[PDB]
């Protein structure tokens, strides 16, 4: 679990969005596993606007943060799960690091701010949904 709170927006994994997220929907994209909903309170986070390929993510299955080197956002094949058919997920960045299904939502940060959230993984890999291209989150 996990979310990014920026301005009057809440960013979550689309597959973990709640009834309240869908009732306050701003934007969603199944191909990116992202959903953004509106909030009444002002957020606590800020978004990186950079090309960093190193950062630190929170891993809830170890209660710890780990440093990672991650690939640029790209179209990556993701196996079928209980939430999606087998498909290409876009704007996804892979890294070597521990992750389990419940780790989705953990934040990845670089020195400039929030880069993305855990969205996929397996066998010593962890994949993050990028949010740095969503310029409208800041306005
Ligand atoms: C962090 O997730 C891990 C980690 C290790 C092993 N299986 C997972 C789960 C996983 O990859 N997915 C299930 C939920 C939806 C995901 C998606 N974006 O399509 C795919
Ligand atoms: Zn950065």
């Amino acid at each position: 679990s996990g979310a990014i709170y920026v301005g009057n927006y809440r960013v979550v994994n689309r597959h973990l969005a709640t009834h309240n997220d869908w009732a306050n929907l701003v934007w969603e994209d199944s191909s990116r596993d992202l959903l953004v909903s509106s909030t009444t309170a002002q957020g606590c986070d800020t978004i990186a606007r950079c090309d960093c390929q190193t950062g630190v993510y929170y891993c809830s299955s170890r209660r710890k943060h780990y440093p990672v080197s991650f690939s640029k956002p790209s179209l990556i094949f993701v196996e079928a799960s209980e939430y999606y058919p087998a498909r290409y997920q876009s704007h996804l960045m892979l890294a070597v690091g521990h992750s389990e299904p419940g780790d989705c939502g953990g934040i990845l940060r670089c020195q400039h701010g929030v880069v993305g959230i855990v969205s996929t993984g397996g066998n010593g890999l962890v994949g993050f949904a990028d949010v740095r291209d969503l310029l409208w989150l800041d306005e």
